[PDB]
């Protein structure tokens, strides 16, 4: 029993991080075989950052001046190219730790965990989602750039997030691993606002099904509800539409719990029109929505 | 810039992880150079933890009944003895992968991270605080005791916590390293209740030390108070007694944000008696306390 915000352990990706410095600035590179990934603005000053044109500022630069530090040992730079917002450094060396991965673009309220890493470091693990604005609620410091975030199937590394970026509402904003920047954000120090931060309707229902599945269940009540009349409560408190897609993929827990899935979104209308009058849900005093029902199932079964 | 409930990377610990059978019952284990660190329940039936004897439960077990797993591969038992609530199998091969470590038996009020396994196999790592009543609100399902919480110091893993038991209430119980159960807890299928779960107040000093650092001001006010008025309201909410060991523990950070110690007691006091008003602070709806002043600055630097 007990539910908890939990990463993937990271020593697949710890044993794929490594630090690129390009003259001055350095960030992090996930080394993939014999590739090395990494945020294109490793080739700016911060001067750079205000209007950079990356096709033109690589021109300057050689496969000798990307400086590539696996630990204490330098890896030989025999090719350089711009895919997108990301430069692919081709090594002399594989990666010996390589673990089997895949690359994949994550959809808004998909949920993985991130190795924060400085100077090729690790520091620590954490689990984010996709925000609905392609924004991802992160802990980044200057150097903290090339940091992934990556999901595990058993053996089998999905990289689905490059940090890039910092919005001005301290709000962070990456790309996939073929450097396309999740929602319309740009690899640029200008101004970029955030869309409204909706909350995740599915990963709330499904963190319900935990706390119930966990014994917290004051919160369910005798009401039902439908899509359409949850959904105009949903629009309300600026809550991602419920669809039958939604319906169907927390059908797993529904089955588990007994607890229809129109009656569970009763009880999250009731608690969006109430509050929780000073009472917690699984030790939160809001409302979590960064477990997506895989995670519910996964946590509550004990998968590795 | 974001602050976020961080684990240490797991890598270090999940090298460490092996299964260990005894009969019927499979849990985790812990391979660090020739010793094989287990829950010494693996020897009980669930009939037996009712009121096991281990001393004469372990009479009847030799090395070969004790069947050790490292990934796919068999490790041979030359050895065995129980320290505590603890048993150590002697393997005839060192684990290679034995990162630096330490043994510590912490404090109430410090963080660790838990690696969550099952069959030796790691599913997810988190982060906990041992609580004042010495339980931790984990995330543990059956074959999941035998799992570890440690701290990182740059190369040296320092082991804090093995997993025992879940309380009928749903929270955690364990040993450090040497098998000492922390808290007055004992590894039999028994009535055994928690204390009070007092909130760490030096703990949520440092997260409102977080939250400003990162641009969440708005319960900062104008009064400050004393230790003893404070603790008044403390002892009102079930806070911990703040002392001065705490006041000095706060130091860096108050000098960082230059908010004195004590003003920021008269902003969590307001907090206390007035509650969040349906606000937030780094996300959170009530007042987090498993951070310590060490894991603020720790994750506001960027340490690795
Ligand atoms: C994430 C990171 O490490 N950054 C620091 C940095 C240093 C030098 C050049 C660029 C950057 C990154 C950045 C990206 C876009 C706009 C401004 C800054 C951030
Ligand atoms: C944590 C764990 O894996 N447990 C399952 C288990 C199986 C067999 C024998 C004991 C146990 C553990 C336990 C400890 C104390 C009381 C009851 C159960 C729990």
């Amino acid at each position: 029993s007990g539910f908890r915000k939990m990463a993937f352990p990271s020593g697949k990706v710890e044993g794929c991080m490594v630090q690129v410095t390009c003259g001055t600035t350095t960030l992090n590179g996930l080394w993939l075989d014999d590739v090395v990934y990494c945020p294109r603005h490793v080739i700016c000053t911060s001067e750079d950052m205000l209007n950079p044109n990356y096709e033109d500022l690589l021109i300057r630069k050689s496969n000798h001046n990307f400086l590539v530090q696996a630990g204490n040992v330098q890896l030989r730079v025999i090719g350089h190219s711009m895919q997108n917002c990301v430069l692919k450094l081709k090594v002399d060396t594989a990666n010996p730790k390589t673990p089997k991965y895949k690359f994949v673009r994550i959809q808004p309220g998909q949920t993985f965990s991130v190795l924060a890493c400085y100077n090729g470091s690790p520091s620590g693990v954490y689990q984010c989602a996709m925000r609905p604005n392609f924004t991802i609620k992160g802990s980044f410091l200057n150097g903290s750039c090339g940091s992934v975030g990556f999901n595990i199937d058993y053996d089998c590394v999905s990289f689905c997030y490059m940090h890039h970026m910092e919005l001005p509402t301290g709000v962070h904003a990456g790309t996939d691993l073929e450097g396309n920047f999740y929602g319309p954000f740009v690899d640029r120090q200008t101004a970029q606002a955030a869309g409204t931060d909706t909350t995740i309707t599915v990963n709330v229902l499904a963190w319900l099904y935990a706390a119930v599945i966990n014994g917290d269940r004051w919160f369910l009540n005798r009401f039902t509800t439908t899509l359409n009349d949850f959904n105009l409560v949903a629009m309300k408190y600026n809550y991602e539409p419920l669809t039958q897609d939604h319906v169907d993929i927390l059908g797993p827990l529904s089955a588990q719990t007994g607890i229809a899935v129109l009656d569970m979104c009763a009880s999250l209308k009731e608690l969006l029109q109430n509050g929780m009058n000073g009472r917690t849900i699984l030790g939160s005093a809001l409302l979590e929505d960064e477990f997506t029902p895989f995670d519910v199932v996964r946590q509550c079964s004990g998968v590795t």
